[PDB]
């Protein structure tokens, strides 16, 4: 991430929707690592493929890596 993502996407604003981000976050907060079977179960429920489950969790854990400890409302 260094002055990246300059390719302006006209195809769809948000790749995900409200219900998809519900299911994705619920799996993420119970376990930051979904196994091969948990990938498939999450995929059929969210209407996404395993490839889209890869992109979400790898990007999401990247932000999660920076332990900030900024305040009492989620460190």
């Amino acid at each position: 991430s260094h002055m990246s993502n300059k390719g302006k996407k006209r195809r769809n604003r948000t790749t995900f929707t409200s219900y998809q981000l519900e299911e994705l976050e619920k799996v993420f907060q119970k376990t930051h690592y979904p196994d091969v079977y948990a990938r498939e179960q999450l995929a059929m429920r969210t209407d996404l493929t395993e490839a889209r489950v890869q992109v979400w969790f790898q990007n999401r854990r990247a932000k999660w890596r920076k332990r900030e400890r900024f305040g009492q409302m989620q460190q």
